């Protein structure tokens, strides 16, 4: 599939960037015929066949298929493709309140009512994806993004379909491998991986939230994935001492190695520390 090829300035004026990453760098930018404000995310293409760098033309075709799928006020939409020779642009919905990961380096530590708070929203992102059949395969805090950092309840979009992919057996085979600390055992294995993954994701976050600690980390990634396909985690009674069971019973049933044990994302808005 082919985008836009006009020249992406002709249309838009750039401003701050928001941030960048191994394949593509990411900056506020405004709609010449609109004013309205957007997320221009520029993706390097690869420029050979078998070169290692830039990212291949089908892992940006499947970011934009399911980007152009999603409708949702708890995943980031996307507004238009351009490309040139050297680049794919993202013209992406602009959520300018910053990474939850920032927001949690300031509070250090989440109440259970500001946790669940920002994971019913989370938890409703993932039931819209969940039920289109997409998985996201990298979430975590840096993938979350707050509409406003400066109310009490900051509304919060998912971001970042790098990784994200359609599941329409049950589960894909593909060697899909996201960030070490929040990848599930399935994907530390290089087993065949499906929704599943993503709710272990979730209780990662959820035991982040509430504790300011990272359950699986190690001092190496070969260590943290270790940690991670041993379940080697354990609610430290330093953090966790005033968290209720019912908090610690939601992650246990996440942090689960068999991905058909673990809860679903209908489970999960059903668990009692969450359902109303
Ligand atoms: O609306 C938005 C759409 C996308 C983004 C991306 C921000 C971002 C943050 C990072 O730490 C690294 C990165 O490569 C990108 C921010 C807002």
């Amino acid at each position: 599939t082919v985008f836009r090829q006009e020249n992406v300035d002709d249309y838009y004026d750039t401003g701050e960037e928001l941030g960048s990453g191994q394949f593509a760098v990411v900056k506020k930018c405004r709609e010449k015929s609109t004013g309205l404000q957007y997320a221009a995310k520029f993706i390097k293409k690869r420029r050979t066949k078998s070169s290692r760098r830039g990212v291949s033309r089908e892992d940006i075709e499947r970011e934009v298929s399911i980007l152009k799928e999603i409708q949702h006020p708890n995943v980031i939409t996307l507004h238009e493709v351009y490309e040139n020779k050297t680049d794919v642009i993202l013209i992406l919905e602009l959520v300018a309140g910053g990474e939850l990961f920032d927001f949690l380096a300031e509070k250090e530590s989440l109440t259970e009512e500001e946790a669940t708070e920002f994971l019913k929203q989370i938890l409703n992102g993932v039931y819209y994806l969940h039920s289109l059949q997409i998985a996201h395969f990298d979430l975590k805090p840096e993938n979350i993004m707050l509409l406003d950092r400066n109310v009490p309840k900051p509304r919060i979009k998912i971001i970042d379909f790098g990784l994200a992919h359609k599941i329409d057996f049950g589960n894909e085979f593909k060697n899909i491998f996201g960030t070490p600390e929040f990848v599930a055992p399935e994907i530390v294995n290089y087993e065949p991986l499906g929704l599943e993954a993503d709710m272990w994701s979730i209780g990662v976050i959820t035991y982040i939230l509430l504790s300011g600690a990272s359950p699986f980390l190690g001092d190496t990634k070969q260590e943290t994935l270790a940690n991670v396909s041993a379940v080697n985690y354990e609610f430290e009674d330093e953090y966790f001492s005033n968290t209720s069971a019912l908090a610690k019973d939601f992650i246990r049933r996440l942090l689960v190695k068999d991905p058909k044990k673990r809860m679903t994302i209908q489970d999960s808005l059903q668990h009692p520390w969450i359902k109303p």
